[PDB]
């Protein structure tokens, strides 16, 4: 299947990403608390629903939340300010709370179920958000004696996400709270990594790092009544 791209709402960020976030891939935004990761996720959940000419993939979204970050009223606001029917937009975002790391992995079976049900419809799933990828793994596997198991369980979760991305031709977008002001996670991955931070004058700065097929660079964007914009 053709690799599809979902607009972020920011022309500059889309340019940095080679046109938008990709289907058949896991995009991982990382950065400090307050860097805009959840705002980007919410905006993508709306943008995916739009036609291609408007930055979407005529799709629906599923949003897995681990730290009570999902805000339906924020989706409604983004939808309304983009000229859409907020009730319709909300109906196209399937919410699931993950209570712990084992449940978080269980929810991928539910995701898979929903994706096959919608597959040959005029509105298939095109986006799975996991906000956040790592929080329950970090809270449940603490200290040296649990580190190996944390890594194995997270690796298994990421493998399952890649399977969903590739089997159902969806974009997977995950968030990760990290403090690395150099903008690099040491651990190697098969995610497309974007480092987010606060910039000057209310803006956010995204830095694309370690992509095989896109050059490293930065883009500036704002958080607004429309979600993310330049
Ligand atoms: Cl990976």
């Amino acid at each position: 299947a053709t690799i599809g791209r979902i607009s972020t709402g920011s022309k500059s960020l889309d340019k940095l990403l080679g046109g938008g976030i990709e289907t058949q891939a896991i995009t991982e935004v990382f950065g400090e608390f307050g860097s805009g990761k959840t705002q980007l996720a919410h905006t993508l959940a709306v943008m995916v629903q739009l036609p291609p000419e408007e930055g979407g993939l005529n799709g629906k979204a599923m949003y897995i939340d681990t730290e009570n970050t999902f805000r339906p009223e924020r989706l409604r606001e983004i939808a309304q300010n983009r000229g859409l029917d907020p009730d319709e937009v909300l109906d196209n975002v399937a919410y699931a709370r993950a209570f712990n790391s084992n449940h978080q992995m269980q929810l991928l079976y539910q995701a898979s179920d929903m994706m096959v049900e919608s597959l040959n419809t005029d509105r298939p799933y095109k986006l799975l958000i996991v906000d956040s990828l790592t929080s329950h793994f970090r809270s449940e596997y603490i200290g040296r004696g649990a580190l190996a198991e944390r890594q194995q369980k997270l690796a298994r979760f990421l493998r399952m996400l890649h399977r969903l991305a590739n089997e159902f031709d969806i974009a997977v977008f995950v968030t990760n709270q990290v403090q690395a002001n150099g903008g690099h996670i040491l651990a190697h991955s098969a995610t497309l990594r974007v480092y987010l931070r606060k910039g000057k004058g209310g803006k956010r700065i995204a830095r694309l790092i370690d992509a095989p097929h896109l050059p490293e660079g930065e883009a500036v964007f704002s958080i607004t009544e429309k979600g993310i914009e330049d």
